């Protein structure tokens, strides 16, 4: 049915599943943006093959060839099966397209799920061979930054009654390596190669003639060669194929939309934006220095992902909290964090 | 099934559940009426699909082209698809009303699913864009009230026997940014217009001559062009095209009586009522001061989701409690606080 | 399966689920006249909808027309779909009774499922805009009770070794606003109101002349029109509709039975009846004063939601025994309230 | 499959589930033979209807009508149907039997499931009314003994080293009112006068000619009155009449020999019988008096419910170790129970 297609794409959590292990608890690994860009991608196509054979769409069989009316029930089904299978022979069918949108027509949902597998590759490679690498490493820095400030706030209670800079350092050192930003920015234009050859091939098979779907098919191979009583040439009819032609123009207006902003992406240091450590610069225990901007380099990616899984911090929600009630400037930064009393 | 329909589109908890995930637990991150505007103007196209096609309301196939009696069993069945198949093709089928009914006709379900969709697309980008931003602080500010609470007893039962106004001065700042309200507003304004391209899309079908569905249909193209057995055109009518009709007019009157809840749900200044925070004037630990109204500002859009959020605030609940009794004005509020004796 | 659907109808806890939330935990939140009621007024119809199409029942199609011998296969089940299509088209079918019959009995289900849904709604209603109003009171009202039985024990217990009626205040202000009592009895009204339309609906029905089923059939629209060899009018039958009304004899009987049932749950203060709270006035933590009755307020609903969800109370439990107890008289309601020990 | 049918209604915990719910947790609230009359009266009448269209004693369709020769083949299955749509209307058929048999033959699955349904009401109005009214009192009497076996052995280890018989008392006033057996013998009466009606229809419709299946059927109604092609009459038979009547003599066996089993459950002081309390008697914080019998009210119906809940009473298995061992006679009561050591 439609709307158990249309549930399971788009209502259910379709390729939104959390990482199904305690080792990610949380942590998103995977960018709002790239989650919907390759959740579009994948679930798109894999809708669109879904719709192409609905129930109600579907009027039968993909391909009928109109036998005389001499024919049996069954010679008209050898006949509708044969060039069924006779769309890669090309001794015996005639097109005045060609073979080439025949096959095209016939193939047209394995070719689309291709394109969804390809487009489901990039990001499983990311999930499996830099998602763990990120992942330990956010993990460590939260832990970090709730216990500077869990020490912050003591040693601000201790005062109202070591001190090493270390996930400022581990940052200063990420700005160095940028093994993860290459494998991020390799999976995102292997994804936006993808994407932009499934728009040429989506744009060429909806550019067809639409009447390439009806093709002169021909059963005289073998010994029906010199037989009479069959005719020389059947009318065969692809149908369903103007559903695909339909289809395939949804798809690719959706890919042409996509694709500007997978290349949006693709410029990591451009949307590392709203320093999220700023908001940590206010503590005693902390040392005043943001040092995170302007590199091809794991910094950037390091810090799209902080701006992301950060919002789990509670350390960073009530530096937030402050950090906005300071806009008006009633009172002081270190009386506000005394008042706060959130550890934990 | 009819009944299975039935239960599974508004039996069942269809787009009703709450996000799986233990960072919103309990926070509904969805206006009531707005839940119930998405459930609506997802589920009811999705049923009405459902409904198009209910095997008791289905009489078997979606078209049928009377072949003359001369042809065989399977030629009918070839003109029955490739009449189907030839509702695009302009050339073969002339049809007194146009070819862009026999589209719609063919392709109803698809365009109430495209709706559906479209329709759905707004709900998701507040849950996925502004729905966690508007739950950490919603989170905060209760945690901060029932804070306030506790200290506010623990004050007054060490007189039967800091001091800062954090969360007031959250919301002051909330008071200036309106990011999320334009968010907010911007996702109820594409609802509304994606609600009023649907009720133009289907109070044009369901004005349709209701006799488009009869399209006179000629399979004489390729080598049938001048053979003679066949006749020069067949009738064919796209059945289920009267259930169409009948269903795009309840999807139109349900989505004309949902445009003026969209429009109301628009105005979210207006809709912010019965101020929440009054109740919690009468502590001595929080300040004597609303400050909670009048704008196009995110504060607003906060007073709603603090008005449906509040309930699960134990102390809110304590001290709508005391602020009703308050009504007679028997005793006093202090007096009755520390009767209370409700901490957690 | 008449068996599956059975169970799924009657034996399955079928609109029984308590709500799945921890917010309202063993809080039964909808009476349980009203809670049948609903099952009743909304499971019927659908048990109906699924009986009419059970597999053993239908014969087959829908509607069967008796094409010509002449008449292929495919011609004649071309005439049958015609024909079902044409239900509506009120110039191509002639019927006794008229195109309004034919109309009902194609769309019996959906008025069925129409109706179902238009039954379920104000439960709905009630469930989602005045049921946690009524949670979180009546909630708040059972703890109350609750702490005040157990400081009346322990006050006992520390004879046999504040003092403000909160929750009696409480009460007396319910019995002031009427806002959850006008939705109640609202959405029990629409559900009287849509009983009665839909008891109005199938006794028209069932009254039809049971030979409106059928009519008349002429495919002679389009290029049929002057076609010879297709006969004037074809005798169709819709099939199931025998079925139809003897189901909607049932969904009337079954109606015009529950119908008085809501109109006495429409009297909610005659309802109110075994003053719940008269158990609790042998408690001297607890005044002498029941104040619950006679109006038409807020005060006489939650005296029913209490009367319903009191047994969860324990508090209460073990005050009914000692009251049922003192109906002989032997002892005494202090000593053996001391004797029970049950805090909690 | 058979063999499904046969796991589903018999082998599964069909009508055996325990109420899902942590109000009642491990009680019974139906009795055994209650239970096993509930499961067989509903089960029962479900497992042979769904027999009756088991897929291998199916043959097919559930009437046959023998069109001519002549007639093509949708002509024929417009017989079929026509005539299965008219066993109702009465002046198109003409049978030997009358149209009552032919109307008990079309309706033979609706009638057995309406015999379940209201077979199934009496338990359901039982498991909703009085079941969690007992149920509150029998863990109130459960716990109320298991207190004084508690203290009773807390005592007699204090000399191996209040007083206020409150179960006593509070089954001395159920002594009093008959609310709770009314109704349990008004399901019961209930319940036997269907299982009574549905053994009055079965033996009725088993003792049918049993050529009652085979019915003349005339489609002679409208523009077919005068046709000519069209035979005068059809020997129509329902397939499937054989398979109803040998399930309705099963049903009818089962159902008399289920009557004398729920007239037996009528007597309900007969069957209290074991006196569960006298085995109590035995300790020194428990008065010397079982004061449970002889009488048309609750007690009676709490004795048989506390003779089926109470093993789960830990203190009454260990009392009844003693009594059974009190039978030789050799030790002492006191003496075995200070030994015993079983607080809980
Ligand atoms: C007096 C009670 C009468 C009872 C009648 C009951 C009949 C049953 C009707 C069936 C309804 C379908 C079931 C859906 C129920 C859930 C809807 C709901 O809860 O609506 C609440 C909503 C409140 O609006 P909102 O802006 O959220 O403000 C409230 C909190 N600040 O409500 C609104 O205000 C939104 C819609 C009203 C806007 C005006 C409409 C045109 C302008
Ligand atoms: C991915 C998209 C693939 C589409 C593009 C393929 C490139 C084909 C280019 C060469 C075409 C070619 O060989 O010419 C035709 C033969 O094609 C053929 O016969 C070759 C067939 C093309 C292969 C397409 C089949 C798709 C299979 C994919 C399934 C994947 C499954 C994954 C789970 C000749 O004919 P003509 O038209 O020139 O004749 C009229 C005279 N010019
Ligand atoms: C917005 C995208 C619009 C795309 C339409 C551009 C193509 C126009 C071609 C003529 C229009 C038409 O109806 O004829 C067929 C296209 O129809 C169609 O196939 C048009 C159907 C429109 C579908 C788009 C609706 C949803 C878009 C996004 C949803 C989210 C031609 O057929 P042909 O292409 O074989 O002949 C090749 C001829 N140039
Ligand atoms: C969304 C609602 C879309 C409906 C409105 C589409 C705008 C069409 C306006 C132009 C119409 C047009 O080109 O005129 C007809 C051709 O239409 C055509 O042949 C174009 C076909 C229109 C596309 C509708 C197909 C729906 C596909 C959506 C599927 C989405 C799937 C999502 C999962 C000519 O014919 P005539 O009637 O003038 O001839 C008699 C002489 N005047
Ligand atoms: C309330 C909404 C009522 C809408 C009816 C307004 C249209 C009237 C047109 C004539 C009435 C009729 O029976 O003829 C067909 C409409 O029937 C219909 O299709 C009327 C069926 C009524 C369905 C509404 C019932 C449930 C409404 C909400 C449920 C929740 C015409 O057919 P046409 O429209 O093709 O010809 C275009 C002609 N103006
Ligand atoms: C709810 C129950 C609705 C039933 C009552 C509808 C009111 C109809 C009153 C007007 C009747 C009318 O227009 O007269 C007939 C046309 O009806 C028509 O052709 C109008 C059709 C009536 C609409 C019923 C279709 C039900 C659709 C509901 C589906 C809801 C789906 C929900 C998921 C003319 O004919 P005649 O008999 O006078 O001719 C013989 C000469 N007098
Ligand atoms: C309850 C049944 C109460 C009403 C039944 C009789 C109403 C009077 C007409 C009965 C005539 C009859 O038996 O012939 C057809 C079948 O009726 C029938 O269908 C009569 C028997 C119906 C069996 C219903 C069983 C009720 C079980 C309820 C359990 C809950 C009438 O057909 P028509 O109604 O079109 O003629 C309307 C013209 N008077
Ligand atoms: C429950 C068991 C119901 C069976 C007993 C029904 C009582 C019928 C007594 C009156 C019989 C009657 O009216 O006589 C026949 C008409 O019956 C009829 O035509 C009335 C039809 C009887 C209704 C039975 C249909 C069962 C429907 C129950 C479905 C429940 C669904 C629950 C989900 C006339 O004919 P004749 O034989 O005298 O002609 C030969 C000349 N004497
Ligand atoms: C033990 C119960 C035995 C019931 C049999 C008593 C009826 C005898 C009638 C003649 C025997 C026979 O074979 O003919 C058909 C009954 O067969 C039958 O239908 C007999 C089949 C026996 C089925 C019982 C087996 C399982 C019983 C309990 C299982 C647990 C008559 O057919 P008719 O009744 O239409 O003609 C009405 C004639 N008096
Ligand atoms: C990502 C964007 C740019 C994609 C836009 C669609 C492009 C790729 C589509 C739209 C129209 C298409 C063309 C339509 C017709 C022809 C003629 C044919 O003999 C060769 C292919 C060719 C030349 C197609 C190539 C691909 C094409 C240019
Ligand atoms: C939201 C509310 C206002 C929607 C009401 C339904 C509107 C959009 C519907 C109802 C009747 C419809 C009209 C009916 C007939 C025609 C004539 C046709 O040649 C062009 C479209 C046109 C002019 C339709 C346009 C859309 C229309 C005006
Ligand atoms: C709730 C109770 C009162 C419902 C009882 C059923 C009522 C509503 C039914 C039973 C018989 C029905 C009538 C039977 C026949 C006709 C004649 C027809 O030309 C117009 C409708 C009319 C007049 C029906 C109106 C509705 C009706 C009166
Ligand atoms: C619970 C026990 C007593 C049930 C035993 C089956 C009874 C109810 C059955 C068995 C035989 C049946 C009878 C068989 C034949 C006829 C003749 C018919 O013209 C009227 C009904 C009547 C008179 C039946 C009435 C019901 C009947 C007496
Ligand atoms: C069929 O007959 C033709 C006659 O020209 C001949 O050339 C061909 O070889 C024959 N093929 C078979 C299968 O006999
Ligand atoms: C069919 O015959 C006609 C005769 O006018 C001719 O014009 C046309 O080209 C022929 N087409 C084919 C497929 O041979
Ligand atoms: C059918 O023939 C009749 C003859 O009177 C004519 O009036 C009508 O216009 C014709 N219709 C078509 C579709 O040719
Ligand atoms: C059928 O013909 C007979 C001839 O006596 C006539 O009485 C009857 O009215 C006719 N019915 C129809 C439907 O024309």
């Amino acid at each position: 049915a439609i709307a158990q297609l249309a549930t399971e794409y788009v209502f259910s959590d379709f390729l939104l599943k959390e990482p199904t292990e305690p080792k990610f608890k949380g942590l998103r690994l995977e960018l709002a943006v790239d989650k919907m860009v390759t959740c579009i991608a994948v679930g798109l196509p894999l809708l669109l093959i879904s719709l192409a054979f609905a129930q109600e769409i579907s009027i039968g069989t993909q391909i009928s060839c109109f036998s005389p009316s001499s024919f049996s029930w069954r010679q008209a089904a050898f006949v509708d099966s044969y060039c069924w299978a006779a769309v890669q022979q090309k001794n015996s069918l005639q097109s005045e397209s060609g073979n080439l949108p025949l096959w095209l027509h016939k193939f047209f949902p394995y070719i689309l799920l291709l394109f969804a597998i390809l487009l489901y590759l990039p990001p499983l490679f990311w999930r499996f061979a830099a998602a763990p690498h990120i992942c330990s490493d956010l993990k460590f820095i939260m832990e970090e930054l709730d216990k500077v400030y869990n020490r912050a706030i003591k040693a601000a209670k201790s005062a109202r009654d070591f001190k090493y800079p270390i996930v400022e350092q581990y940052l200063k050192t990420k700005k160095n390596s940028n093994n993860l930003i290459i494998k991020y920015i390799s999976c995102r234009l292997l994804t936006l190669i993808i994407i932009l050859l499934a728009c040429i091939y989506l744009g060429y098979y909806f550019s067809l003639s639409s009447l390439s779907d009806e093709f002169v098919c021909s059963i005289k191979s073998g010994i029906l060669r010199n037989d009479s009583t069959v005719p020389d040439q059947f009318q065969c009819k692809l149908i369903a194929v103007g559903i695909f032609q339909l289809l395939s123009v949804i798809n690719l207006v959706v890919y042409v939309l996509l694709a500007p902003v997978v290349v949006y992406t693709l410029f990591v240091p451009f949307r590392q934006k709203t320093d999220v450590l700023k908001v940590y610069e206010i503590l005693p225990t902390f040392d005043v220095l943001h040092f995170k901007s302007e590199g091809y380099n794991d910094l950037s990616l390091y810090n799209l992902f902080l701006e992301e899984n950060i919002s789990e911090v509670k350390s960073y929600k009530c530096l937030k909290v402050l950090e906005n009630i300071k806009s008006s400037g009633q009172g002081i930064d270190p009386m506000l964090l005394l008042t706060n009393l959130g550890m934990i």
